[PDB]
C-alpha cells in the first residue's frame, strides 16, 4: 500500500500524457504554420506596394 | 490411551491436509496466472497508446 501511494505520486496517465504529448506537438506544429504565415503576410506587403 | 492423545497431539488429518496441500496448490497456480496477466495488463496499456 506504500507503494500504491507513491505510485500514486507518480503515477502517470500515459493515455493522457501521450494524448497532450501529441498535442502539444500538433501546437507546436500548428504554431509553426503561424510563423511561416507570419513572415509571408509582410512580404506581399511590401512586394505588393513596392 | 497416553500415545492415543499425544496422538491428538500429533494427529493429521491427511485427507483434509492432502486436501488443502491441493488447495494451496490451486490457489498458487491461480495467483500465478493473475501475476502473468498482471503484467500482460499494462503492456495493453502502453501498446494500444503509445
Amino acid at each position: 500500500n506504500l507503494t500504491a501511494a507513491e505510485s500514486r505520486i507518480r503515477d502517470v496517465d500515459m493515455a493522457k500524457e501521450m494524448s497532450e504529448f501529441t498535442k502539444n506537438n500538433i501546437l507546436s506544429q500548428a504554431s509553426q504554420a503561424m510563423l511561416a504565415q507570419a513572415n509571408q503576410q509582410p512580404q506581399n506587403v511590401l512586394q505588393l506596394l513596392r
